[PDB]
């Protein structure tokens, strides 16, 4: 598995974000890499 | 690979956490997920 | 796909390091996970 890109999803605890994206809410059950 | 999920084993350096889980010592060789 | 260990190339967005180490330019183009 890969660090997930920008822009996709992410799930915090499970799929994290590549490093300096955060892992951010963007709605009630979605996350998104966001920076 | 996959980033360790919540309590399993992780390695410092080498195999490390779903964030915003924490790669914590546990005892004197190992370590776990926390958060 | 692993984290980088240390002193192997990273790419922030892309390819990131093992905790602690962190994704470091090391030159114009590359960077090194550090720490
Ligand atoms: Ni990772
Ligand atoms: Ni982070
Ligand atoms: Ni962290
Ligand atoms: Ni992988
Ligand atoms: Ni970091």
């Amino acid at each position: 598995e890969q660090c997930v890109k920008k822009d996709e999803l992410c799930i915090p605890y499970y799929l994290d974000c590549c490093e300096p994206l955060e892992c951010k809410k963007v709605n009630w059950w979605d996350h998104k890499c966001i920076g």
